[PDB]
């Protein structure tokens, strides 16, 4: 352990959390990150951490999950923090405010967060201009193994979700290495029912058709992000449609609307998606199931409650090619990225794996 990790986890982050409400802390974090005001990223990525997936090289397999940088403002500072890939969003076609405040809650005794932001978004046009302004810099980053993903949502007033997602494909698809069809937000009425078989097949057919109409050089991979709250029938159906249509990968999982037994935080009954440690093994089991249902043929990005190298390796061994985190950053701060990477490398070596690639799906073999 480095000095920063302990100092941030034991002194800096508790003091910030005592001074600022959760959404103010989030906005300040985005601002400091966007300006590069961040502790010295003291970890050199070993070649063991490199992963080739989704038509790209990833210098390390630890990404920032959607929701931290909703409007594409802090992309370069997130690479400086040490993430191997960045996902921005969710972005909706038109700007919209999201739910009334308060809409984010800390559950520190659970190492968890509840949020009901409701897709607060600057809109596609604003994000489009932000990404265009650094598009060549991102081309170089991607070439160097630091790809960019864009997570697409839908407006609250939209009549047909498929036209919302199609517009996101047309506008931000050419600026992304991969797109994410977010059909699993718990905070937009009726959104998650897009996960059922008949609506999903029509929706994803339209999204793939639009993606295929982009010029080859600007054509992203398309992934679907699913909830952890699905029935077995839902998961079977999603796996079936993903394979029938040639979807490029899955993100597993979004936040949960459940409230597992044992939560201690005073705010556990707030409405919203729960993230962090109480989500961890629910997410890992959903990875394990979706990997088996897709025969290991569909790349998975595993996400939910990762704060250590062991947590990351469990998801990789369950079938994730890549992992993301968000909530751990809100408790440990920026040092958590280097921490997860260093512990993952040590554990790979300890378990006899030549690299991350050899551990993907290793529990199933
Ligand atoms: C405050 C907050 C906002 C989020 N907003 C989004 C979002 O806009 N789009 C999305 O697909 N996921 C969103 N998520 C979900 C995360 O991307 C991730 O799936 C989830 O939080 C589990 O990972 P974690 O336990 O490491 O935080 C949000 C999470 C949090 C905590
Ligand atoms: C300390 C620091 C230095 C340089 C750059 C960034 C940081 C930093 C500081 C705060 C956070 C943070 C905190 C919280 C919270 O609830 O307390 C969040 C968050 C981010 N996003 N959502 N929420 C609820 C993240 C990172
Ligand atoms: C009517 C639409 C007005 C613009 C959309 C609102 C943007 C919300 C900004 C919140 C940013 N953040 C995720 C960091 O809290
Ligand atoms: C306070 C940090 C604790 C980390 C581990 C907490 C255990 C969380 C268990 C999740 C609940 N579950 C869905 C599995 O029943
Ligand atoms: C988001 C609030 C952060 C407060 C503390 C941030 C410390 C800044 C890191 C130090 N330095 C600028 C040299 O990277
Ligand atoms: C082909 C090798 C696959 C895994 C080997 C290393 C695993 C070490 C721990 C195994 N375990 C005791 C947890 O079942
Ligand atoms: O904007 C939000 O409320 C939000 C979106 C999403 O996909 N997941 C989440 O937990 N929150
Ligand atoms: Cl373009
Ligand atoms: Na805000
Ligand atoms: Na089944
Ligand atoms: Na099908």
């Amino acid at each position: 352990a480095t000095g920063d990790e302990r100092f941030y986890a034991e002194h800096l982050m508790p003091t910030l959390q005592g001074l600022l409400d959760p959404e103010s802390a989030h906005r300040l974090a985005v601002r400091f990150t966007s300006l590069g005001l961040l502790p010295r990223a003291r970890f050199q990525d070993s070649d063991m951490l490199e992963v080739r997936v989704l038509g790209h090289k990833f210098r390390n397999p630890v990404g920032i999950a959607a929701g931290f940088d909703k409007h594409g403002e802090a992309v370069d500072g997130l690479y400086k923090m040490g993430f191997g890939f960045v996902e921005i969003g969710s972005v909706t076609p038109k700007p919209q405010e999201g739910n009334p405040r308060p809409r984010v809650f800390r559950l520190p005794e659970d190492q968890a967060v509840i949020n009901r932001y409701g897709f607060n978004s600057h809109g596609l046009s604003v994000v489009e201009h932000r990404l265009r302004a650094r598009q060549q810099k991102q081309a170089k980053l991607t070439e160097d193994g630091l790809p960019l993903g864009v997570n697409l949502g839908k407006n609250k007033t939209s009549v047909d979700a498929a036209e919302d997602y199609a517009e996101g494909v047309r506008v931000l698809g050419p600026l992304a290495d991969y797109l994410v069809v977010n059909v699993s937000s718990p905070n937009t009425a009726g959104l998650r029912s897009l996960q059922g078989k008949a609506e999903l097949r029509r929706l994803l057919t339209k999204v793939l058709q639009e993606r295929d109409g982009l010029r080859r050089v600007h054509r992203p991979a398309v992934l679907v992000k699913i909830a952890p709250d699905l029935t077995s029938q839902d998961k079977e159906d999603i796996a079936s449609v993903v394979k029938e249509l040639g979807i490029d990968g899955l993100i597993v999982t979004n936040t949960t609307v459940s409230r597992p037994a044992g939560l201690q935080g005073a705010l556990r009954s707030e409405t919203g998606g729960l993230s962090g440690k109480p989500l961890r093994d629910l997410s890992t089991q959903t990875i394990r199931e979706m990997y088996a249902l897709t025969q290991g043929r569909v790349p998975i990005i595993g996400v939910g409650g990762v704060s250590s190298g062991q947590d990351a390796l469990e998801k990789i061994r369950a079938g994730a090619s890549l992992v993301q985190l968000y909530t751990a950053l809100t408790f440990w701060g920026p040092p958590v990225v280097g921490k997860v990477k260093r512990e993952l490398e040590a554990l790979l070596k300890e378990q006899g794996f030549g690299g991350v690639t050899d551990a993907i799906g290793a529990d199933h073999r």
